[PDB]
């Protein structure tokens, strides 16, 4: 409970949480600023998408928490369920989790860059998640790379 790092089994969940909140914050800014709809997209200027992304990591992360599911700890919250869940779940929020999620969020900005993240956002929520979390070495990779 003392580490500021995200536990290893939770890195995929954390990555999906970050991708979801980056997408939400950019979409809300496109709406708030009445961004023009040209060519099927609403495109923020570079200063604005950079500011929105950089500040998204400073959000209140009290909507994410840790629960036990089939005897293993998992992180959940907005965006991490494909639909509503049939059964109640009890999760613990706060404590170390906001510091851990904000750290993960800020490090993804530096790893991929705001320009590249915004371009993936324009292709959709799924493309943003694929950029940050997918492919042979992402936190959500489904490939057992040969070693």
């Amino acid at each position: 409970m003392y580490s500021a790092h995200m536990p290893a089994h939770l890195r995929c969940d954390a990555c999906r949480a970050v991708a979801y909140q980056m997408w939400q914050n950019l979409a809300k800014a496109e709406t708030k600023l009445h961004t023009s709809n040209s060519g099927g997209r609403r495109e923020l200027s570079e200063l604005v998408y950079t500011d929105v992304l950089d500040r998204s990591c400073s959000r209140n992360w009290q909507d994410y928490g840790v629960r036990e599911v089939d005897q293993v700890k998992r992180l959940t919250g907005p965006g991490l369920s494909e639909g509503p869940e049939p059964s109640i779940s009890v999760m613990v929020t706060g404590g170390p989790w906001p510091t851990r999620l904000s750290r993960t969020c800020l490090h993804y900005l530096g790893e991929f860059g705001e320009d590249q993240i915004y371009e993936a956002h324009q292709q959709g929520r799924g493309a943003l998640e694929a950029l940050l979390c997918g492919g042979p070495q992402g936190a959500c990779s489904e490939k057992v790379s040969a070693t």
